[PDB]
């Protein structure tokens, strides 16, 4: 159009750190202070563990001073299999399920001074599993690798069972002999069962515990009070894993496990504040999200095609929540189609294929309903979803196996393979709303319904319960009060403060966002 | 002399920074919606096997995506597999597909037309760029280390999903990309595959080094995307070595039917919190060019799965390459012109020796040998191992075997993938100062490179030198409109003066 | 009580920071050239075999790379392998197999000379520094988890390139490194096979910890490297422990011939765009000393492959360890002093407890077990799995197989390679506060190490408790050419009021 010119820029030479030399001008030399190793707690229940697992289990320790803001509980006990058809190897078949601490623990209640705070672990590590940075989750537990597949066989090389030996990179396996304490009892000639012992240290993700910071979590203070209560179902659907090659003794459906001998302890480090740091400042702050339910609903979906027939044929579920009432604007939400029960104890959860989404919030309908599935994994992934397309697809995974025509029509169905199924998590900026007002942190009250379109794996003419959960993810802080006292709130202001916020584009600590 | 006082500090961790009011603030947020996400048609309807002229034209008001993909789908049938093959880990995707399959793409922004080639860019591109990138880029962003696949061997892109651990490894089916096998009959020699791939477009002024954080374009009253269309099997399909043919066939013979491909890109309004969009917004946008190129009949007369220093040395020298401005970094390989398989890796020679002639300073590297000839690419950001990098004999022990009659060593023997070697003039250590990076001063540059060839004895093939430039480029959107694009071309003087950068919303460009 | 009001911001994407005018400079760049890049020659021809004094004597005008390398070349041939053997994903070399054959080195910069022992050094080094570094520093960086490696494993660093799909984890053939195996003999019960290697020397004052980018040295006059060569087959090759040996062989028998060895550095001239260097250059030169050792005979009553609580549990302590002041980190390892295999794993002990006494402060960690003692040694650094950590039984299915027969069990049994603890004095949790890294303060430690150790019921072994101090160790480059090296000593009073550091162009050393 007009006269335009480019812009003078100005310049710089760019060179190597190497030539910023080390000097007497720019050089400081470093002692240190650090939360030490020492008078590390180990702290028994106040009663002795329920013997295979199941009740409930409560810490009572008060502790002065610092108390470690990630603390951990260390669990042992044996696990009987049986139904194992005799001779069996079980090379690269056993070991445990992601996060089989925190998978069980339905319920915790933590009192710091009086102040109880309620959360859902195995219902917080479902989802947080998805999309936190893996160097994180692994330092949370030994057994972080996450499923991609909904079946594990020892054939296939992407096996969490591999054991240490067979294991390149440990934090791709489950398995024995690489990250956790383990030992296997004698086998007899003949036997169909087997007894392996197992020992796991793994972070409690419960709120106030500081499990997103493991390395370096704030301390927490005066802990005078500090009761930890969680409801135990350390029971093996809940922990422990089997190939799904593993055959099976005749006339056995699937494998009996009892767990045995369960002990339970609580560790965290616990210290006195060093005189380097001064005074403590007299209110301390705590990240500390809440993780909520907010609608669900569920439906007996039934297959009429083949779910390992051609992809666009795969029949196509429909769910829509009930309307959800929110009082103000969480941060983030998260989307799943769980199967409701387990067809066996022992084998990768399921979920279902999500290859539609609908969002309306308030007046405002049909959001994202131009998206396809490649776009769904792409919105979920911006919100940091960790796993490849071929796990959240819900796709057909070995599809040469099934189009083998020595494998006969009743038999490609048993062998056929599917992603373990979607999580999408979404931001309201990801909604690109018309109301300006709808902010993450909004004291503004809401309502939205989610319709979800999925994929399930269930052969013809079966089929089988799915229920669509939507979860939000809230901004959630915890004050420690000089005097002792705990609060949590939500993080909320009005649409006109946050409108009116200056931008973040890039000692200052930022919450929330 | 004696040792300088030094001040002392405690370090400590960071979670005694308490938390407190006085150090604490709490984020909203604004970002970019995945609402209004379009999926653009073509003109016209592609063509069925994926060759042929393709184009997009649809203006864009507001703010665009600065990272435009392509999703193509697509069936092949590939055909003359033995009868009663498993196939199983090896049929997938070449790496990068869809950009391997357009030779050159233009894009119109608000009447500014640039011209580039996605399929030269993304082969130099590969070897030198952040792999986490890569992956954002195409779910098939493994790069081949050797020239030969098989799935008896565990290094292998095409084992499927429930065989890999690390999804970045596979462009194998089940993995990253949607596909689907039609069922095979007993006694077939033919498979029927679908495949979907949703791949970032490699051409300028795409923000294909920002895939996650893309700056968007803005305005586009003219937006048209034309690609030469080459989705061929050639360029998409990958088949290991392994896989063995029906009697009489050479090679498998892949048809491409039900092509289609969109155009799929964020648009949005501009949040009402940035306030106004500045006048002219810069895009980094880099220039990379072929400079030039020479060949030759390379002939073998040892085995070069022979004692590694017999192999034969084959010397290429381009023809002297006048350039008006010295450019930011160079590219150095050496290809096999004409591939003996149409569904293998590619075929680059061993560099084992380089020498660089700038105007009047001769014989520059003389000195170095393989070693550090890898070490020179990969202070450049090369990111393969060195015995992909150095053409070497990968396999030696298969070939060592005396069971092996020496006939069958050659057709056993397998290679790296031979040499990519990326350098700056500031690694050439000049004695001519003026020559920097962005300088408006005009060089002559030869390029001598010694290599090594996969070819058996008695036997050669053609190959090609090429040395490319990359040079430092900006496009420039006005508020008017307009578009322009320009080099960053500095006088010596200029550069010589500037302060030095040797480490937060100051952006530098260029280098 | 009521929470503080806390300020709001907008968290809003990077690429909402438009690039403009206003925001964006453009580069163009120097850097550290590769011409003049030096290849040295020993003074004297490099023992054939690989044993014996080397010395490399070059003084070197201008800028000398702070990281230089050695680059050694030899042939290895292995004897006593059983006839028809495949080999396949068998041979290697085993960690950092240069710094491995170096157990001293001396380095005279300008009449300054520096004594260190570097084999001892990248003992404990591969296992806390970053692994990203350790694959800069040697093509052999991968670090045994298993005191046996077999080829029927996936875990197996002699898997070669093409059975590697992540190039780090490969000790092998064809993969970082160059080689050539000769042709194999019907018959033949042994091999021949040239190695090419170029690793970083790791001995003060070089800059091994920072290989990508390296403050350089000035103005060598005099630059000396003197090596004790041990590149013997113990120190540099690896079998795996399932190659069949002919009958009435007990080990390998291996001949290194044809040795060679040269000193590989940058050298270039300061670019006129950094002005005038400093007067002074500081060096963070780290210094690795032994503190104390004891052994002890450790016999096994119970079988190391059974309940893990009844494996016998060995006690090691320390004589008092006298210092004159207080290192910045300590490491405690239990070695197996006299390896069975002389191309196996190292084997350590697996530590199930650690007692430390420090003055009159006694016990300190006795309430710690082997897990926390794994995440205490991982908060310094330490980079293995807990099953190496462990010195558990790695492969307890084998073990517990009723067709392996009781005497056989011992035979197919595998442990983790064993532990290294590394702590800081700040993990101590000392009641005296003045016991700081870097503190003048004199003190006596004491450590006490409860172990595991692999050998059979009815046999033992003797096993070396070492505790190895880390020291804050500056060295100094003075214009006038004179190099000195210090310890950074200070009060407790001047580090007790030090100003906290709790998170570009300053530099923090020590800590």
């Amino acid at each position: 159009m007009g006269m335009n010119t480019p812009p003078e820029l100005d310049t710089v030479l760019q060179a190597p750190y190497a030539y910023n030399w080390p000097t007497s001008k720019n050089v400081k030399i470093a002692s240190r202070i650090g939360i030490p190793y020492s008078t590390f707690q180990t702290i028994q229940p106040v009663s002795d563990a329920p013997n295979n697992g199941i009740g409930q289990i409560t810490f009572n320790q008060p502790l002065g001073n610092l108390t470690g803001g990630a603390p951990r509980l260390r669990v042992s006990f044996t696990a009987e299999i049986k139904n194992i058809l005799a001779d069996s190897s079980l090379k690269d078949q056993i070991g445990l399920k992601s996060f089989p601490v925190n998978r069980s623990i339905p319920v915790a209640v933590i009192n710091m001074n009086g102040k109880t705070f309620t959360s859902y672990p195995a219902q917080l590590i479902k989802l947080h599993q998805y999309n936190a940075d893996p160097l994180e989750l692994a330092l949370l537990s030994p057994c972080s690798d996450v499923d991609e597949y909904n079946k594990i066989k020892a054939v296939s090389m992407n096996n969490p069972y591999r054991q240490g030996t067979e294991s390149t990179d440990s934090r791709m396996s489950r398995g024995l002999g690489c990250n956790y304490a383990y030992y296997i009892h004698p086998r007899a000639a003949g036997s169909t069962s087997v007894k392996i012992d197992f020992v796991v240290d793994e972070a409690l993700v419960a709120n106030p515990t500081q499990y997103k910071n493991i390395k370096d979590p704030v301390p927490f203070r005066n802990l005078n009070t500090f009761k930890v209560i969680l409801d135990g179902q350390f029971k093996p659907e809940n922990m422990i894993g089997i190939a799904d090659d593993v055959k099976l003794v005749a006339g056995k459906a699937d494998f009996e496990v009892d767990i045995t001998g369960f002990k339970i302890n609580m560790l965290v480090q616990n210290w006195v504040a060093p005189l380097e740091i001064g005074d403590i400042p007299k209110t301390i702050i705590y990240n500390t999200p809440l993780i909520s339910l907010e609608g669900n609903i569920s439906s007996m979906c039934l297959n009429t095609k083949d779910p390992y027939g051609i992809p666009g044929e795969r029949n196509k579920h429909i769910l829509t929540t009930h309307s959800m009432a929110m009082n103000n604007v969480p941060s983030m939400f998260a989307v799943m189609v769980s199967q409701e029960t387990p067809t066996k104890k022992f084998a990768p959860d399921q979920l279902a294929g999500i290859i539609g989404l609908e969002i309306k919030v308030d007046s405002d309908v049909g959001i994202f309903r131009e998206l396809e599935q490649q776009q769904l994994y792409e919105l979920s992934s911006s919100n940091g979803y960790n796993k490849r397309f071929s796990c959240f697809s819900g796709a057909l995974a070995n599809g040469l196996t099934v189009a083998d025509p020595a494998v006969a029509a009743g038999n490609k169905f048993k062998e056929a393979i599917f992603g373990a199924g979607s999580v999408i998590f979404f931001r309201p900026s990801d909604l690109g709303l018309k109301d300006y007002n709808v902010m993450a942190n909004a004291n503004k009250s809401i309502n939205m319904q989610v319709q979800a379109t999925f994929v399930t794996p269930e052969a013809a003419g079966t089929g089988a319960h799915y229920k669509l959960e939507v979860f939000s993810i809230r901004d959630n802080l915890t004050y420690s009060f000089e005097d002792g006292t705990f609060m949590d709130d939500l993080t909320l202001y009005t649409p006109d403060q946050l409108l009116r916020s200056p931008l973040k584009l890039t000692l200052m600590r930022v919450m929330g966002g």
